[PDB]
């Protein structure tokens, strides 16, 4: 839709952290943290799939709007994920441990916005048309 693409990352802010929040170790924060991945987002009827592809790390998430899933993230968290379109925002939100954290991808201009919760801390990252 307005989301289908290969999206680059172009700038980060907060990302390190965000990941210091979620409980990620030093030698995956320092993988993460200078990666420009691509984000590639495709829809085949009800299924929407994101690729998110790095030198170090791929990651790969199929799902159905408002149907929980269960998802093994970048920093190995067994997650239970949830994802809704709100507004034309896509909110996503993972649960683990009684924890949780929400992910919104948004499209703003020639950007997909993506915001990154945990407690206090908020990252945002930006990509661009590849
Ligand atoms: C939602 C998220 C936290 C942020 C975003 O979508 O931008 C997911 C993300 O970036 N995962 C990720 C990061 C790296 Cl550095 C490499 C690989 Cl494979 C995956």
């Amino acid at each position: 839709d307005a989301f289908v693409g290969t999206w680059k990352l172009v700038s980060s802010e907060n990302f390190d952290d965000y990941m210091k929040e979620l409980g990620v170790g030093f030698a995956t924060r320092k993988m993460g943290g200078m990666a420009k991945p691509n984000c590639i987002i495709s829809v085949n009827g009800d299924v929407i799939t994101i690729k998110t592809e790095s030198t170090l790390k791929n990651t790969e998430i199929s799902f159905i709007l408002g149907q929980e899933f269960d998802e093994v993230t970048a920093d190995d968290r067994k997650v239970k994920s949830t994802i809704t379109l709100d507004g034309g925002v896509l909110v996503q939100v993972q649960k683990w441990d009684g924890k949780s954290t929400t992910i919104k991808r948004k499209r703003e201009d020639d950007k997909l916005v993506v915001e990154c919760v945990m407690k206090g801390v908020t990252c945002t990252r930006v990509y661009e048309r590849a």
